């Protein structure tokens, strides 16, 4: 009620607890607010003469494992590298990227990979919500990541006065969103591709469906008075906080509100602001237990559903929701789509075989919000936190599991489907190899037959087919299921050796005995 009074009543029903903030718990939250970044120049200077030769020639958005957040501050650096080359050898030696598609060398992945350790900021929010809240999972250096979690705990014991019982029902919070930060994928095309200050009644129909319950692993920073969306934020939360919801006064009339916190999704609808068009999400505060029981519950229903489909013991632990963050329902009602268009798209006795080697190993379909490093089954099996990887999707052989990643968007994918059945052909790459000696497990992809086949078809498909024979395989395998026919055809067309070589490997699989 007035917007300058609703801040100054928020204001003084805090203004205690203010006044009490040690200056290390004012460092804290400022360090929350405002993450320290890696210093360029100490970066830089890491480096010896060859690396900074191999950083500035180096195809930085070639890499497959590193965000655009890394791509782009890897950007500078190749910059401030080459900032002292003449203007035409600057144009030259970036005028040419155009054409440049060049699946790295074994050489560059490795140095990327290390430098990936070392740019890193050092972001409290950002690894509550890249782990889920699992602090503790082995994705980064143990001395830092003992720092995050006592900062975490020291924040959490800040954050102990509730907003109260008279507050919570006579005050909306905001919050300015990215679409991009929830859906990669809807986000670069869920703004009329005509008319940008509009919205496409299709796809927000789909967002919308199936947006029912949120949740925050991190600390939500949240505005007393809504603000005008800047760039790229076209989702304005309207929040409710519940009587018992913790939270603590920023300067400048925000709230920081206490992590592990449920939201349900009461409705949300197109709205216009400035002119321009904007989509309003109006959520409630909840107890998290009360959407992790949502859940649990959906994670129980989806595996008896398919345990009895693809005739295994009902008790079967096969398909895992690690699901932690603010677009968690989706993450849950997309795993439905996705494990039908699979079973729509690929050969009934393929998928029955396959899964159940996969179940012989004690594997898992995992969809999940969090990164790729810290989902158990790949950081067990991968010790080196350089090799750790997170991407769209992930097989993981020593644990047969597939891994696919809501948020984030795959290379020339149309959706997540994509992403799974492309997944799958890794899956049915593996159980072939096996087949075939099962006393010396590898992959079929490394028969000196597919390697010749690679090195002459290889690059006739997908750009992303020509990273190595294992991705060539799995490309081919997800076109040749893909929902549109020509795909199927130039498969055949442009790849006739592999279309068989893969059919042939598909028949090897249904015809062997159980
Ligand atoms: C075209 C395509 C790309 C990905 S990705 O963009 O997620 N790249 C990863 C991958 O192929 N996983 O199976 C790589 C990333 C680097 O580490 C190995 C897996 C996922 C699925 C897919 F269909
Ligand atoms: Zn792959």
């Amino acid at each position: 009620l007035s917007r300058y009074e609703k801040w100054e009543k928020i204001k003084q029903h805090y203004q205690h607890w203010s006044d009490s903030l040690s200056e290390e718990g004012r460092g804290l939250l400022k360090k929350l607010q405002i993450p320290i970044e890696p210093k360029k120049d100490d970066i830089i200077h890491s480096l010896s003469q060859e690396e900074k030769e191999l950083l500035k020639r180096i195809q930085i958005d070639s890499s497959d494992f590193l965000s655009t957040e890394e791509k782009e501050f890897l950007k500078k650096l190749q910059i401030d590298i080459r900032d002292s080359l003449s203007e035409e050898e600057k144009e030259l030696l970036n005028r040419i990227q155009v054409d440049s598609s060049n699946p790295l060398s074994e050489k560059e992945k490795e140095f990327l990979k290390k430098l990936k350790l070392d740019i890193q900021p050092y972001d409290i929010n950002q690894r509550l919500q890249d782990t889920g809240g699992l602090i503790d999972s082995p994705s980064i250096n143990l001395d830092v990541r003992k720092q995050y979690k006592r900062d975490i705990q020291n924040i959490d014991a800040l954050l102990h006065q509730s907003i109260g019982s008279t507050l919570y029902n006579k005050i909306y919070l905001y919050e300015n969103m990215n679409i991009n930060n929830l859906t990669a994928t809807l986000g670069a095309d869920l703004v009329d591709s005509t008319d940008n200050t509009k919205i496409n009644r299709g796809i927000f129909n789909e967002f919308k469906k199936n947006f029912k319950y949120s949740i925050s692993s991190n600390y939500m920073i949240v505005d007393i008075n809504e603000r005008p969306a800047l760039d790229n934020e076209r989702l304005k939360w309207r929040i409710q906080l519940s009587p018992d919801t913790r939270a603590g006064y920023l300067e400048n009339g925000k709230l920081i509100l206490q992590r592990n916190i449920g939201l349900e999704i009461k409705d949300v609808q197109i709205i216009k602001q400035s002119e321009k068009e904007y989509i309003r999400i109006d959520a409630k505060v909840v107890p998290k237990s009360k959407i992790d029981t949502k859940i649990q519950e959906a994670q129980l229903n989806i595996n008896q559903e398919w345990n009895k489909a693809l005739g295994l013991p009902k008790y079967t632990k096969l398909i895992t929701f690690n699901v932690h963050n603010r677009y968690a329902s989706n993450i849950v009602e997309s795993a439905y789509l996705i494990l039908n268009e699979w079973k729509n798209n690929i050969q009934s006795d393929l998928i029955k075989k396959v899964t159940n080697y996969l179940v012989d190993g004690n594997g898992r379909f995992v969809f999940t919000d969090i990164t790729l490093p810290n989902i158990a089954e790949q950081y067990t099996h991968q010790d080196e936190i350089y090799e750790q990887v997170h991407s769209k999707g992930l097989y993981v052989p020593e644990s047969r599991s597939i891994l696919l990643h809501g948020p984030s968007k795959g290379v020339e994918l149309r959706n997540d489907s994509e992403g799974f059945i492309h997944e799958f052909g890794h899956a049915v790459d593996d159980y072939a190899g096996y087949l075939l000696d099962k006393n010396q497990s590898d992959l079929v992809t490394n028969s000196k037959k597919f390697i010749d086949i690679f090195k002459e078809e290889g690059s006739n498909l997908t750009s992303y087919g020509r990273t190595n024979e294992a991705e060539f395989f799995a490309e081919a395998f997800r076109l040749m299921h893909s929902t549109d026919h020509a795909e199927r055809l130039k498969v055949q067309k442009n790849a006739p050796k592999t279309f068989q070589f893969i059919n042939d490997q598909i028949k090897f699989i249904i015809n062997s005995l159980v």
